[PDB]
């Protein structure tokens, strides 16, 4: 396995990780590495293919090496620019088909009252290319734009001024699989029983006779981690759960019934609760509270292990984590949804798979002042309550995240509860809202009125 | 004038006050006391009837003078026990009228399949009557209450087990009217006219020649004042405008507007802004706060006056500001219903008398912290864009009060501003909410995030 891969390359924008993920979806591995990374890399991952992405809101010698070539939008611009030829806001155009080519054989949106076959793509209408290079050919074109698509054919070098990644381009995934598939020819096997074989070998190989203690506090990530592991090497997994202070009101619960009750696992549950409440006892910066919980966390971690003489450790760490920027990382080529993909195939239930994400730090995070086991005991309730209903009114799924946060302010007197909930902020039914609103001020003495967030994404983070 | 006039005891509940309401918008004058008042009071009030309210979630003698009683709810059971006879959760219940009596001499919701008039009533289904006293009969009953209204006849006592003063008894305006104009035989002639005249010759007797200040911040009710009182004594009248600068955006310009520029009007503008900011410059006690504002509102208006000689001051009380327990106060018998009515027929424009109240102390509540200045003007801006919105879309007047509030707290880092709408907190549209937020947190910088409460009346207090 491995053997078939192809390399994006990233020049910002949001949609890079993206392009990647279907390519993984077709069933071919893919890294994606920083368009500033030299040669040597790249020559020694030796790809069957290379894709171009982004620009947000040069590359160089790529086009000597073999295989073909794929720029998408500013990706375009650039491979016009390195080639001959001359160059220079986004929104739905209809793209007209001349010359279906290797990259749009078939692949049709409608035909039109002259017989032309048309794409509903989502333009990049500022990363415009004048002339084409030597050797180049308008493969597609639209109203505003007479060169939306660029093809070689001899080289197999390849650009389109549109994102075929993102759903506002319906047939953007077949264009992606006719590259990868068709012109650099990569056969797939990026499977998920293949990713367990693969993973379950290398942990063995690695790994060998000796123990590797895996922390189940962390949600997906972490039981995917500790499961993965479990079935490479059975008894020398060793499950730790520190309870932080900082999870969820049933977490501990949950967990338990999971990896000790449900099959078997040597779990080690460690206290850290009075341990967590000092260390952030002062501690109002939210940026001294992220490092101080986490830092504490890796201690309690190395003090088991150095303890229960164990030299590797187990960690959820995922491909978007790296990409951003004793070991035994089974996760770090994978994506989310690969992640979620495994954990069902592993045996995981699925109401834990399909669970909101819980960041880091946990609670230390959604109380607004310092941290202080007093307000974390009336904001477990209040979320408690919240995600309650939810799973009472089939909403919690029909939302990417749902949480309440702290504020220490009081009102007339009882302290504020905000509730955040996204999908743009969602929009959940009046009534609803009322009952959850009543229930939490009502049930939880100490309180007194509650709001909603209503800022979007890109105003405001998720997470306060 | 005043000629004619009901008495209403408060044995707690609600609608105390409504009851109150009812028969002024009835065209008869009344008052309500406590039941606890003694015996002289209510002889030197010298009512034409009683009204006996009350239960919240024994008055004695009132029986003795020869004038007609109503007992709602518990007023009926109090009226019982205290005559002979034995007694003992609210909603809507079909009422079958027995004898229609004086009290229900037509009122009919529904007739019946054996042709008897039936009325739908908001019933207090716990005060319950098990036996009548001497000298009554049973004038209605319900499925579950064998007597859901007494009445005596001789001597004019009457008792119903549900409230007619609440909008889910549709006919109850027209039982009380039939109580009032027709059993206690009086004349409707609480009109907003006569009130007007009796109330501009009240001003002359008491101030004759000399002078009058009215301070002009305060809404509705300094405004109405204010008019009354120039209509009755014209140049006499001295009217201060104190800009404290916890006021909105605009309220000086468009008090001035109405009363300088439009109708003459003596006005007089004080400054005040860095006096009432030093008073409160610690103090973030809410109840303190209120204190200090108000104390210092009042020196302000002592200084003026003890410098431009006048003895005489006016204020916008209300009735009920009296209810909760050298001036002269012109308002201070009527419920906001009768002052916006009074406005509107002294001339005054229907934008400023529909205004949504504004609280004594201001913008000092509004800020959760230590009021700064630096926090005002923040929260300035955030309130102009929130009511310019709902201006531009009709949805102002749809709602009894709204209004920003600003929590010093910030978050992913900018403050955090609050926004209260209620009618039952407002349900305003998704589409309409996001425009207000976006629009916040865009234009003002340093704000970043913004919510929305979602409590009620019941659980938490309208304003913060």
């Amino acid at each position: 396995i491995h053997q078939h891969r192809i390399l994006i390359l990233d020049f910002g924008s949001q949609y890079a990780q993206l392009i990647a993920r279907r390519v993984r979806e077709i069933g071919v591995y893919c890294e994606l590495m920083p368009c500033d990374i030299d040669e040597e890399t790249i020559r020694d991952f030796n790809p069957h293919g290379i894709i171009l992405s982004g620009g947000p809101e040069a590359p160089a010698f790529i086009f000597e090496i073999g295989c073909p070539v794929l720029g998408i939008c500013y990706g375009m611009q650039t491979m016009a620019y390195q080639l001959g030829g001359k160059v220079n806001e986004f929104g739905h155009a209809q793209l007209r088909v001349l010359n279906p080519a290797f990259l749009f054989d078939g692949i049709e949106d409608q035909v039109s009252p002259q017989g032309e076959p048309l794409l509903d793509v989502w333009m990049s209408h500022g990363d415009i290319v004048s002339e084409l290079p030597p050797g180049f050919e308008a493969t597609a074109c639209t109203d505003n734009s007479p060169l939306a698509a660029m093809a070689d054919f001899k080289r197999r070098f390849f650009g389109l001024q549109f994102h075929p990644e993102v759903t506002h381009t319906p047939q953007g995934h077949r264009i992606l699989a006719h590259f990868v598939i068709h012109i650099c020819q990569c056969i797939p096997n990026w499977t998920t029983k293949h990713i367990i074989e693969d993973s379950i070998r290398d942990i063995q190989e690695k790994v060998g006779k000796e123990q590797v203690i895996v922390g189940l506090s962390g949600g997906v990530d972490s039981a995917v981690t500790a499961t993965l592991v479990h079935k490479a090497i059975g008894d020398q997994l060793v499950c730790v759960l520190v309870d932080t202070g900082l999870l969820r009101l049933n977490e501990v619960d949950e967990v338990l019934n999971v990896f000790q009750k449900h099959l078997g696992a040597k779990v080690i549950c460690v206290d850290a609760k009075d341990r967590f409440m000092k260390a952030l006892k002062g501690i109002s910066d939210p940026e001294e509270k992220r490092k101080i919980a986490g830092e504490q966390f890796i201690r309690v971690f190395e003090e088991q292990a150095k303890k229960l003489n164990v030299k590797w450790l187990g960690q959820g760490t995922i491909y978007p984590d790296v990409i951003e920027s004793k070991l035994i990382e089974p996760l770090r080529e994978l994506f989310k949804d690969e992640v979620r993909k495994l954990g069902l195939e592993l045996g995981l239930p699925a109401d834990l798979i399909y669970r909101h994400p819980f960041p880091g730090p946990g609670l230390a995070i959604r109380i607004l002042g310092e941290v202080s086991a007093e307000y974390i005991n009336i904001l477990k309730q209040a979320d408690a309550i919240f995600i309650e209903e939810l799973k009472k009114s089939d909403y919690y799924h029909q939302v990417s995240q749902a949480f309440a946060v702290f504020m220490p302010l009081k009102s007339v007197y009882g302290y504020i509860i905000a509730l955040r909930a996204v999908k743009q902020w969602a929009d959940l039914p009046h009534e609803f809202l009322s009952k959850v609103s009543h229930r939490i001020v009502n049930e939880i003495k100490e309180v007194s009125r509650v709001v909603y967030d209503m800022t979007n994404k890109p105003p405001a983070t998720i997470e306060w």
